[PDB]
């Protein structure tokens, strides 16, 4: 009864949310998960995204200085009022690490405007870049107008899909995922923190990510959170105040934490099982996965995990490619699947 208990998910007040293991992928628990919203400055995650790839793609460098045009130009587009800003006025010239962090601790609207144009030429064009990459992550409800997300009565994202992006940055970009976690950067002589209150709780190892906040879409905070190296994130979307996103948000963390554990049975190139191959160079062929295994299970059952495996064909018959799917590995716990990952051919046999 103990072993085998399913834990109860806290109550949650937000219109939405999920937690999900950034490893794994599993879905820890969720609600309106799929349910489409007014992202408010999630949006802002994206951009940094794509920036991000622009850099690792090694078309600029953070010491590289951008020019601030008259889109970028704060108090002279009031489509800014009201927003978060850096105060960029035409003519300056702003190193990228000092745009990026306005971007990513700050949500600075003005700073997303000079660096789409310096990175895509055009804020247009860097709109295009977001959506190719919704496109490529495979979100199904998340469209962008804007590269800040104000003046974008079409955008929407998700619960979903807002941690989606989440992991994507962190495994992606992780040169831009390590800014998130900085508590303060100074620009034009003055100090500017972190919006994201959960760094500063010394309870949790909270690194990331983002906050967002508007009538529409209520209280929005996507964070990431560590206990050694397995990783945790969440999406609450249309939380009720400033302190309860934190608060709900803390819940879902902990509560991942306290009762699921993330383990790693098998990396890629691993033999995991070997068996008789016909026709080849080789007598048997070396078989195991082109992925590593990453399984998010009960906390303290790993010594209960037990895999094996089926095969699609009765004959192996060379030649076999590398990553020939040749069948499938199932996990189980209490005699009962709870994953299964393709079985692989790890090294090419030709014929003999």
């Amino acid at each position: 009864n103990i072993k085998t208990m399913i834990p109860g998910v806290p109550q949650i007040d937000a219109e939405s949310y999920i937690l999900i293991d950034y490893n794994s992928g599993k879905v820890l628990a969720e609600q309106n998960a799929d349910v489409r919203r007014d992202p408010a400055s999630l949006t802002k995650m994206m951009t940094s995204y794509v920036i991000g790839q622009a850099m690792k793609a090694g078309k600029f460098k953070e010491t590289d200085l951008v020019t601030i045009g008259n889109d970028a130009w704060a108090t002279g587009n009031p489509v800014f009022k009201g927003s978060s800003l850096m105060f960029l006025k035409p003519g300056m010239q702003v190193p990228v690490s000092q745009l990026i962090r306005g971007i990513n601790l700050q949500s600075g609207n003005d700073a997303c405007v000079a660096m789409a144009d310096f990175a895509a030429g055009s804020q247009d064009a860097f709109v295009g870049l977001m959506n190719s990459y919704v496109n490529a992550l495979g979100l199904k409800n998340t469209h962008f107008q804007t590269v800040h997300g104000l003046d974008a009565d079409g955008q929407y994202s998700s619960a979903r899909d807002m941690a989606l992006i989440g992991q994507a940055l962190i495994r992606d970009v992780p040169n831009e995922y390590s800014i998130y976690k900085e508590k303060e950067f100074t620009f034009n002589g003055i100090r500017q923190l972190n919006r994201n209150g959960l760094l500063w709780d010394n309870s949790l190892n909270v690194d990331g990510i983002k906050t967002g906040h508007t009538d529409k879409a209520g209280y929005n905070l996507v964070a990431s959170a560590t206990e050694g190296q397995m990783r945790l994130i969440s999406a609450v979307m249309g939380g009720r105040t400033f302190k309860g996103r934190e608060a709900e948000s803390k819940k879902l963390l902990t509560w991942g934490f306290r009762f699921f554990e993330t383990v790693n049975p098998l990396k890629v190139g691993k033999e995991f099982a070997s068996e008789p191959v016909w026709f080849g160079d080789s007598d048997r062929a070396s078989l195991g996965v082109d992925k590593d295994v990453y399984l998010t299970i009960p906390r303290g059952r790993m010594k209960d995990l037990k895999a094996s495996y089926v095969l699609n064909s009765s004959e192996l018959h060379a030649p076999l490619q590398k990553n020939q799917v040749v069948g499938t590995i199932n996990f189980q716990l209490d005699g009962k699947t709870i994953e299964q990952r393709p079985l692989v051919v790890l090294q090419e046999i030709p014929e003999g």
